[PDB]
């Protein structure tokens, strides 16, 4: 399978930063979601889950070809909870309708990671929506069950190393569990609509308790009023993975420029770009335009 990007026609950074500035501006301006969280959490998970997809034995899946609009994907048990992400997006779709589904979805990504003081991530265009027999099938998204063998493991088939994985992991720091979307419920920290390095300080400073939920799931809690789930905590169960979890929480701009790297890969898998294609691009803020 190859995926060539193709950029919308005549387009260039000036029509994305604009569509950027539409969704920063509605992440500003819907702050009540989510009992005042906000949309950015579930936008940098809706990313997550249509690149989440690929498989790179056969390059099927991935962000290239907006699938979670059809119905098999967006009615995956996995994607519960992300139709208010979708809802989100599609009066800014409605307002830009050049831009292919893949890349206003992973922009979604982009733009919340940035606008929640996240590092700065490049982001490229072009990818195409591809037909309703392109959808991947249900279940290639992982289960929070389980134990860090079957973290590493899964996270080969989307080629991320141990590295890649913790960085990436640092996400969790944002939103929440939701017991009706997921069978775990509560926040992991205290700050979470601002991105830092909190995920890795609280999984080494917090007293973690293996208790058991509403949905007779287990999962790790604290004293504080926080939780993880148990693929969370087995980051500090295995030896590689703990002192990489060590290294975030001593230096956040090191956790910043991994998650950047990794973030703007994971969004990529799969697309190829041609060499006469444009380069990154890197956004700014709102804050940064004074708007
Ligand atoms: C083994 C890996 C992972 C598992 C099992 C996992 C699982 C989960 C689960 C069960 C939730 C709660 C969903 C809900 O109830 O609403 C969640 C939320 C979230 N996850 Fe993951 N995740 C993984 C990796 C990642 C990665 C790699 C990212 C992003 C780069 C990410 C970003 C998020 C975010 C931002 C939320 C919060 C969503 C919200 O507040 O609505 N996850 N995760």
């Amino acid at each position: 399978l190859v995926h060539v990007a193709s950029v919308e026609k005549g387009r260039s950074y000036e029509d994305f930063q604009k569509v950027y500035n539409a969704i920063a501006l509605k992440l500003r301006e819907d702050d009540e979601y989510d009992n005042y969280i906000g949309y950015g959490p579930v936008l940098v998970r809706l990313a997550w889950h249509i690149s989440g997809t690929w498989d790179k034995h056969d390059n099927t899946g991935g962000s290239y070809g907006g699938t979670y609009r059809f119905k098999k994907e967006f009615n995956d048990p996995s994607n519960a909870g992300l139709q208010n992400g979708f809802k989100f997006l599609e009066p800014i779709h409605k307002e830009f309708p050049w831009i292919s589904s893949g890349d206003l979805f992973s922009l979604g990504g982009v733009t919340a990671v940035q606008e929640m003081q996240g590092p700065k991530i490049p982001w490229r265009c072009g990818r195409v929506d591809t037909p309703e027999d392109t959808t991947p099938d249900n279940g290639r998204l992982p289960d929070a069950d389980k134990d860090a063998g079957y973290v590493r493991t899964f996270f080969q088939r989307l080629n991320m190393n141990d590295r890649e994985v913790v960085a990436l992991m640092g996400a969790h720091a944002l939103g929440k569990t939701h017991l009706k979307n997921s069978g775990y419920e509560g926040p992991g920290g205290a700050a979470n609509n601002v991105f830092t390095n909190e995920f890795y300080l609280n999984l080494l400073n917090e007293d973690w308790k293996l208790e058991k939920n509403d949905a007779n799931n287990e999962q790790w809690d604290s004293k504080s009023g926080y939780m993880m789930l148990p693929t969370d905590y087995s980051l500090i169960q295995d030896p590689k993975y703990l002192s990489i979890v060590k290294e975030y929480a001593n230096d956040q701009d090191k956790f910043f420029k991994d998650f950047s790297k990794a973030f703007e890969k994971l969004l990529e898998d799969g697309i190829t770009f041609p060499k006469d294609a444009p380069s990154p691009f890197i956004f700014k803020t709102l804050e940064e335009q004074g708007l």
